């Protein structure tokens, strides 16, 4: 069966963190759903790029469980996932079964909002990071990935590939990681 990942797709979200690792993960045959966390209508992201979602998140929810949710950043996106009891109820859901979960550049600050984690080892944009570690309910990395058991963490915009095929790696095994690279002309 393929493996299936939940991307939760907020006004405001980084449209860059949004579709590098919604593309990737598809050209690893993952089955990706992307959510709208207000319903099924298109999401001006926070540079006006508009992303139609496949589903609310309300019937992904239904659809689940996932393998991976993956929390885009974006200031306005992360604040709105950090906001939403829809989005803590998924991922303490994800947490309790022992799934994985991956944020990226101001995402991971909804792991806070939600409380879940805590005392893992996380990044995230540096901009991001007072935010994150105030309370002490992480220890922070300066890695631009970060992978401490099923929270993976990273920190921009440039650090998307590293992330989607950390994340890749982590469904779906080394070798279908390095078929996904192989055409991608990433540097190294
Ligand atoms: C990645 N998606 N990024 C990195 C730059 C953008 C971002 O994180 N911008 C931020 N603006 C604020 C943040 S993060 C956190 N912040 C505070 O520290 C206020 N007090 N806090 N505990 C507010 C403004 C998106």
């Amino acid at each position: 069966a393929s493996k299936r990942a939940l991307v939760i797709l907020a006004k405001g979200a980084e449209e860059m963190e949004t579709v590098i690792p919604v593309d990737v993960m598809r050209r690893a045959g993952i089955k990706v759903t992307v959510a709208g966390l207000a319903g099924k209508d298109p999401v001006q992201c926070s540079r006006d790029v508009v992303i139609c979602p496949d589903a609310s998140l309300e019937d992904a929810k239904k659809e689940g469980p996932y393998d991976v949710v993956v929390l885009p950043g974006g200031n306005l996106g992360a604040q709105n996932l950090s906001e939403s009891a829809a989005v803590k109820e998924i991922l303490k859901e994800q947490e309790n079964r022992k799934g994985l979960i991956a944020a990226i550049c101001a995402g991971p600050t909804a792991l806070l909002a939600h409380e879940i984690g805590f005392g893992s080892k996380v990044t995230t944009h540096p901009l991001a990071k007072d935010k994150m570690m105030n309370g002490g309910h992480y220890t922070y990395s300066e890695n631009r990935v970060e992978k401490d058991g099923l929270i993976l963490t990273s920190r921009g915009p440039g650090t998307s590939f590293e992330f989607a095929l950390a994340i890749v790696e982590a469904l779906n095994g080394k070798e279908v990681a390095a078929q996904v690279k192989a055409p991608l002309v990433l540097k190294d």
